[PDB]
């Protein structure tokens, strides 16, 4: 299949990524608590159901929380700004709380059997989201004798999740709450990263790294009534 790219409602993000968040793909944003991961995630679950000249997929979307970070009334603002019915928006974005890592991992085939339901129908899922990847494991997984444990864990969600996008040619986009003011993580991965911080004039900085296909880069973005914009 080909592979589809989301809008962040930022033309200078989308810039940076090469055309918006892929399809087939792990998109990682990553940063200190504040730098905008969430508002991202929230605008994109309202972008995909645009058309694709309006920067959306014609698609839907998962939520999975695990920070009691989601905010239906975020969604309907950023859809009644855009020009959508928040109604029509809400209905398309499927929400779960993840209470723990292991059921955080359940929910997966809970959003495989949601994905094959809506395969050939003129709405299917684009987007599945995870905010966060890091934090239940981080909170279950604690000190020296459950590190590799966490490890292998968090690599069993990351295939799982892999499989999602590459089968039902869906974006996986995720958070992680991580400072480094370097820009870079040291754990390999297979996830597009894209590290988020505050900049000057009340604007976020997002600089893409470490991508195979794309040059590392900074864009700069706002958050607003319509979620992200430049
Ligand atoms: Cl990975």
């Amino acid at each position: 299949a080909t592979i589809g790219r989301i809008s962040t409602g930022s033309k200078s993000l989308d810039k940076l990524l090469g055309g918006g968040i892929e399809t087939q793909a792990i998109t990682e944003v990553f940063g200190e608590f504040g730098s905008g991961k969430t508002q991202l995630a929230h605008t994109l679950a309202v972008m995909v159901q645009l058309p694709p000249e309006e920067g959306g997929l014609n698609g839907k979307a998962m939520y999975i929380d695990t920070e009691n970070t989601f905010r239906p009334e975020r969604l309907r603002e950023i859809a009644q700004n855009r020009g959508l019915d928040p109604d029509e928006v809400l209905d398309n974005v499927a929400y779960a709380r993840a209470f723990n890592s292991n059921h955080q991992m359940q929910l997966l085939y809970q959003a495989s059997d949601m994905m094959v339901e809506s395969l050939n129908t003129d709405r299917p899922y684009k987007l599945l989201i995870v905010d966060s990847l890091t934090s239940h494991f981080r909170s279950e997984y604690i000190g020296r004798g459950a590190l590799a444990e966490r490890q292998q864990k968090l690599a069993r969600f990351l295939r799982m999740l892999h499989r999602l996008a590459n089968e039902f040619d869906i974006a996986v986009f995720v958070t992680n709450q991580v400072q480094a003011n370097g820009g870079h993580i040291l754990a390999h991965s297979a996830t597009l990263r894209v590290y988020l911080r505050k900049g000057k004039g009340g604007k976020r900085i997002a600089r893409l790294i470490d991508a195979p296909h794309l040059p590392e880069g900074e864009a700069v973005f706002s958050i607003t009534e319509k979620g992200i914009e430049d």
